[PDB]
């Protein structure tokens, strides 16, 4: 069937910190949390107040539903899961696998149908270039499972920044994104240039790592210890300069303009001091570039600090750059398609997300222009060739890649294991 | 009709990289690569991409068309297709003979006519000397097919080096003729002495070969592995000695003089280091004479090697010199004629394209020289006597053959089987 083909496609973009799901119908995408909480350290009179379903599977996952059992823990650091930490899920590591098996169910959950022509959905998925290959036959033996539980026809899985670039339109191009854990930055020429993969070991997180060791810094180490509290915190406090080292004294001989405060709770607000409006920068500038000795300050000792990891051939680098990264990218393609592949270097992902507050074009800077900056800084010979734009919702990108992808993807391909592409059916 | 034929002849030499093809009427012919791009393994989402038309054959062709797909799938080794490899279609090779055919329709293609008078064109077609009975049949067949899709007059088909001679307008003389595969070397003397033809195994894709080898040598292993980096290095640093010791030794003790660097994509760029400027001498000589102790280094074990290779009656020799095989050729004719068949020396192809860089004609040669050189060291009698020049445009030399070979070549005489000349009409 087709038309059917525009209600019951389905998609669903992983990563870490929201999976992003829905039908090909939705204007945006519904957006839950990518953690798991486990049920065994636990009161039980609240236990009886837990369906015996729910129960059943020492899990329970939702925006809503983990928000309301987070007061009555006993570990809440134990009991809750983050699978996907680093886009990726260690190989054996069960509770990981199975907040993902309740992740992919709870999604599905959310869209029931009553329509009588149903006969499934058709779902698509979105995991990062980073993702090995038992990891792909992990998430299709999870979907395989859940087509008992629900009509699912036809599943397929496409990379992350692929997804992107689908999802823009856009052939040939490099796909730089930024989300919790790193920023994959990947080129693109109708599929992904694999050995052209370069990922960062820094994300939305280091950003947070910074606000939370800012907040510490003001005198406010009770918010801190908070996540959900830096979050908001740094979402909203954030700046990002043009250049970091004329900010800072643009913000030091004028605090005034700089200074902020936010409401957290009816009760709560955060005010940044004439003394630490400065530190606004720091906020923003470590996703792009953690080179500066005031960033190194807080590596010195201080928290969750920057460093490699390695995951499957691959090696996110701690410390590099948006920029150094996105030319090493170039530099591991094919010498014939550099020219229309830097052509085009689109951002997408939660990360890249900051804005100049009104008045402050001065000095603070957007991502894509932080970026362009960084380039000319760089290579005025690329730079001036170089088209760079961000997505316009960062969030829901991946997303739009994965449906339409998953649209017209013809049902005569089959999965095979080492094409890479086409469907499973269960 | 007559002034018909000044707009209406159509010109198609074929070889090995590169397929020169055009109307009568254009000052330079079009130039498309001898390779065709085979559609089964692909992403689906991008054959959506391709004309239905053109998924209608497992291929496609086009200099651009080809080249906008070439990152979709990496080792391109199985997906891509030279026939003519070596100037001649292996008999049955079914897909060989397919690309030949989107090749032969391809360049008509780009000529549609619009002139109410127009009821065919003339066409004349180029191949090598080597060329067996049944690919004249088979180049005959195609085009007789192709006439359903288009206006097609009469069809012909005349050897390659005799075009050059046509083209050069030179009755009597030695064409040598080197392209990307092999130099055939063949007298003329009104006609083809196809006694006195020999073939060289070796062409422009040595001097690649040798700059691929060098080029992992100065470390740069990456870009070695692409054909299309190679070419543009080879064709930007390869020299052609005077005399090869002597232009070593001359580069040795003067590294400075020698190094060169060059932009591949506005980010690579490959410098020859000053230890090994003087293997830009390697690139060059290795089309003329493949004997040096230092060329033999690289066949030592590297890549694809120096041998002989066995096509009709005729043998391509792997080494030997583009002036014993002069020679050789000569000793083969007439003893009557070689006289002013020896008179005259024509060096075409893009082989034999080489030029020196300014204020180096001190140890470097062009091919003329080289050549010239070459001979004053075997026959010293011989080369007083000969005249040995190059044609001027040595790509296109083979193409204005055919067209003046096209143009008059009256229209009463039919293709007979075994006089080897006249129209066939379809
Ligand atoms: N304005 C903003 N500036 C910087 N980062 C942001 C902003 N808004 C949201 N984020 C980041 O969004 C991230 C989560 O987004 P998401 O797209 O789900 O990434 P992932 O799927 O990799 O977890 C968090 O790192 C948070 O830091
Ligand atoms: N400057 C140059 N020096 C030497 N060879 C060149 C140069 N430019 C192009 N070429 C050569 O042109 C050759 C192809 O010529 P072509 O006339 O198409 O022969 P064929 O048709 O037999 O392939 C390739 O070997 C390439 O090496």
């Amino acid at each position: 069937s087709d038309a059917y083909r525009l209600k019951y496609t389905f998609g669903v973009d992983f990563g870490t910190s929201y999976v992003k799901y829905g039908p090909i119908t939705l204007n945006e995408p519904k957006m839950v949390q990518t953690r798991g909480l486990f049920l065994r350290d636990l009161p039980e009179s609240v236990k009886m107040r837990i369906p015996p379903d729910v129960l059943a599977r020492g899990l329970v996952v939702g925006d809503e539903e983990v928000r309301k059992y987070l007061s009555s823990v006993r570990d809440v650091q134990r009991n809750l899961k983050y699978p996907l930490k680093d886009g990726v899920a260690r190989r054996d590591d069960e509770e990981a696998w199975r907040v993902l098996k309740e992740l992919a169910r709870y999604t599905l959950a959310q869209f029931p149908v009553s329509d009588p022509e149903f006969a499934g959905w058709l779902v698509a998925v979105a995991l990062s270039a980073l993702a090995p290959d038992y990891m792909y036959k992990a998430i299709f033996d999870i979907y395989d499972e859940l087509a008992s539980e629900f009509k699912i026809y036809a599943v397929t899985i496409l990379p992350q920044p692929l997804a992107v670039a689908i999802a823009e339109n856009a052939v040939n191009c490099v796909i730089v994104e930024g989300g919790h854990g790193n920023i994959q930055v990947a080129p693109i020429s109708f599929a992904l240039i694999r050995e052209g993969l370069v990922a960062l070991n820094r994300g939305g997180a280091e950003a947070n790592a910074i606000t939370r060791e800012i907040l510490k810094d003001i005198g406010y180490s009770d918010i801190a210890r908070e996540e959900y509290a830096v979050e908001v915190v740094k979402r909203a406090v954030g700046l990002v300069p043009r250049r970091l080292k004329e900010a800072i004294r643009a913000a030091k001989s004028d605090p005034d303009r700089f200074v902020t405060k936010v409401r957290l709770s009816p009760v709560v607000e955060v005010e940044i001091p004439r003394e630490y409006a400065w530190t606004r920068f720091l906020i923003g500038e470590i996703v792009f570039d953690p080179n500066h000795e005031e960033i190194k300050s807080y590596i010195e000792q201080s928290r969750l600090r920057i460093e490699n990891a390695v995951i499957g051939d691959v090696t996110l680098y701690g410390e590099m750059d948006v920029a150094s990264a996105i030319i090493t990218s170039l530099r591991n393609v094919s010498v014939e398609i550099q020219e229309r592949v830097a052509s085009q270097i689109i951002l997408s992902g939660g990360a890249f997300s900051w804005r100049v507050p009104p008045g402050m074009e001065d000095v603070a800077a957007d991502s894509v222009t932080r970026v362009k900056i960084a380039l000319e800084e760089k290579s005025p010979a690329l730079a001036s060739k170089v088209e760079v734009r961000l997505v316009s919702e960062p969030q829901y990108s991946v997303w739009r890649g994965a449906v339409i992808y998953g649209y017209a993807l013809p049902l005569s391909l089959e999965w095979s294991d080492t094409t890479r592409e086409g469907w499973r059916f269960p």
